[PDB]
């Protein structure tokens, strides 16, 4: 089997992407944030505290003839950005782009933190990291991809995120028309439960490539690109007027600037992030200070190849017995 679904930016900055997902019988379609940095599939629901729902579409398990309460199971997740959610668990039929999994754990939110309430466009998350990170207790549950894997034509999914445009998540096949050149594969460590790999270096604009190992994770659920302070300082030093602002929370730059590209290495291959992709717009409405899309990881503990980086590539998440990541230009 295969599946293919369009993913759409939630706003004009590509802050996140939503993909329609069919849950239950008859189908309830919710727009979920596909997240290669976590491993829970959770949804706003008829159980979510009413004051914490503000425009999201909810899953109502009582209206699904295939929903079953997973007795005794609870979940609670805290994400790297300080947001969180928790609740109980149903199993139900979940379909993405024509690919159907029966008995998928659907984690129903009883509580969500403010940033989720404030994002009316995101009805939940669909985790695509390794199932070892799933938070369901006392019996950890499998991700949608893990459940679908055996049925797929090939045990892979691909992320083709658009710049200010829709893109595609495919399951079970590699669309050879969706990228240019060849796909370069690189080793993955699953020891932390993430799609963790090592970039071979970077360049700023037309500058020379610096060969240096940069360990980080491919995280579709993170908006920006978070890299070591040395790398980030070298990037922003090429933008007149750019500075790190403690009050704003990162590097900012004059909105009148033209940003240089940023290149990252994948083995001997190179992925070029155009400068435009690094512009996240005014820090507040009407400001001439703009927020940068490349930021320091120094306070995180891990480097994060978020959407800024991933949207410049066609990315293969290869879930073979020894997982690997593939990157192609497009």
């Amino acid at each position: 089997s295969t599946g293919s679904a369009t993913t759409t930016p939630i706003d004009s900055l590509d802050d996140a992407y939503i993909t329609p997902v069919q849950i239950g019988t008859p189908a309830q379609t919710l727009n979920l944030d596909f997240d290669t940095g976590s491993s829970d599939l959770w949804v706003f629901s008829s159980e979510t505290t009413a004051s914490e729902v503000d425009g999201q579409t909810i899953y109502t398990p009582s209206k699904s003839t295939t929903a079953k309460l997973l007795s005794g199971a609870t979940w609670s997740i805290s994400y790297g950005d300080g947001s969180s959610s928790s609740g109980d668990v149903y199993t139900d039929t979940v379909s993405v782009g024509g690919l159907t999994v029966t008995g998928q754990a659907v984690e129903s939110a009883k509580k969500v933190s403010s940033s989720f309430t404030e994002d009316s466009t995101i009805d939940g998350l669909l985790g695509l990291a390794f199932s070892t990170l799933n938070t369901v207790s006392p019996t950890q549950q499998k991700t949608f991809f893990d459940n679908a894997k055996a049925s797929l034509d090939s045990p892979v999914f691909t992320a083709d995120l658009g710049y200010h445009a829709p893109g595609t998540y495919n399951f079970g096949f590699i669309d050879t028309t969706a990228y240019t050149g060849s796909i370069t594969y690189t080793a993955v460590s699953t020891k932390q439960g993430f799609w963790e790999w090592t970039s071979t270096g970077y360049a700023v604009g037309s500058g020379t490539f610096k060969s240096t190992s940069i360990d980080g994770i491919a995280d579709t659920g993170t908006t920006l690109l978070y890299l070591p302070a040395t790398v980030v300082s070298a990037y922003w030093a090429q933008v007149s007027g750019a500075k790190s602002s403690s009050s704003v929370g990162g590097y900012v730059f004059p909105c009148s600037a033209t940003l240089p590209s940023f290149t990252f290495g994948v083995g001997s291959a190179r992925i070029v992030i155009p400068g435009d992709y690094i512009d996240f717009g005014p820090i507040s409405t009407g400001s001439s200070s703009c927020f940068g899309g490349i930021q320091s990881s120094a306070g995180i503990g891990i480097n994060i190849f978020g959407d800024v980086a991933l949207k410049a590539a066609f990315v293969v998440f290869n879930g073979a017995t020894t997982p690997t990541l593939g990157f192609a230009s497009k």
